[PDB]
């Protein structure tokens, strides 16, 4: 019942994101539900800014919906995923291995888009909720800690959000930032635009 | 673990629509999930477009969170909800005087702003999916009877959706615009897009 929920609306955002045309002004934030929550043209007050997130995401869903965006080679893509990866027991490094195949293809088909790998965000287990992905909050800095050296062996940019967001005692993501312990409150929003908006500028 | 996940993910999207600004330019999109799946500045490329739209919001949930967006005097609001509270069992009577809450607070707060009330949707059982909705498909038709007096009565437009959307056989969705009953494919959003842009122009 859940996973033909996740396949519906993947669907239905997909099939939209077909009609919908990428020109090569455009700044996508593509990613899962994390990216699809936010309205990202308003926080960045920018026209050009759209959103390409779909809740319940994982690196092959990503990787198998990239034509309609990167054919209209976009300027800039923010890349945030594999966090419902890790909640399906997928190992770091083979996460690590399905987004460095979404680079490669980024790369190879739309050379001149500037693409930026953002840290997999921190999870918490506080709030007894998604016990599938905060059980597993130690794999999200395996991750990072792989996710880095791909970006410059790659030759692309990686965002450290990770740090600004982590509590740095345990490990785990702020409260402040979250009421389920994997998605963002508007706070958290904020936080995310105040570190990327230099790279969006 | 459902109604948290909609508790919790309403207090999301509120937070962030309390941090956005709304300006006396703004093409407000206000309603459910059905709105919240759309990038509404690209389907009709006018960045004065906005997504307030929740996925699982009900009419209360709606009249809640006005304020963040009545205090910016928007240009207009279009309003599309109702659908999770016929799932709830409520009847259209007074699903209708919970619209008319929300028209009357909205006359109030910013009497300039043109509101347009959009005909619930029609849903299907064909996918077995969202029973809860799906088996109280009569009841889409119910509210509409009801809601274009309602916009006359209130000196408000009524925008007709429904009569597009709805396979005229059967009463319900025509499965061409929806893959589970209940929400719209990319092509549904073109329908709606070709219905509704001439208001928004
Ligand atoms: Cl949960
Ligand atoms: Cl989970
Ligand atoms: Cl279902
Ligand atoms: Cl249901
Ligand atoms: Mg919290
Ligand atoms: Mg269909």
């Amino acid at each position: 019942n859940a996973e033909r929920k996740y396949s519906t609306f993947y669907e239905q955002r997909a099939t939209l994101f077909e009609e919908l045309p990428v020109t090569s002004k455009d700044i996508i934030f593509l990613g899962n539900s994390i990216t699809n929550g936010c309205e990202w043209a308003e926080l960045f007050q920018n026209k050009n800014v759209k959103n390409r997130g779909i809740s319940g995401d994982i690196c092959m869903g990503v990787y198998d919906r990239l034509d309609p965006i990167v054919k209209g080679k976009p300027a800039k893509i923010f890349l945030l995923i594999g966090i419902n990866d890790v909640s399906r027991g997928t190992s770091a490094d083979k996460i690590i291995s399905e987004i460095s195949m979404i680079v490669r293809k980024i790369k190879q088909e739309s050379p001149k888009t500037k693409l930026y790998l953002q840290s997999v965000l921190p999870v918490n287990d506080c709030y007894g909720m998604f016990n599938g992905h905060t059980s597993r909050w130690q794999v999200v800095k395996q991750i990072n800690d792989l996710l880095e050296p791909l970006a410059v062996k790659e030759g692309v940019a990686y965002i450290d959000l990770y740090s600004h967001f982590v509590e740095k005692e345990t490990g785990k993501m702020n409260p402040v930032y979250t009421n389920d312990g994997l998605h963002l409150l508007g706070k958290g929003y904020l936080l995310w635009r105040d570190i990327v908006k230099p790279y969006v500028d």
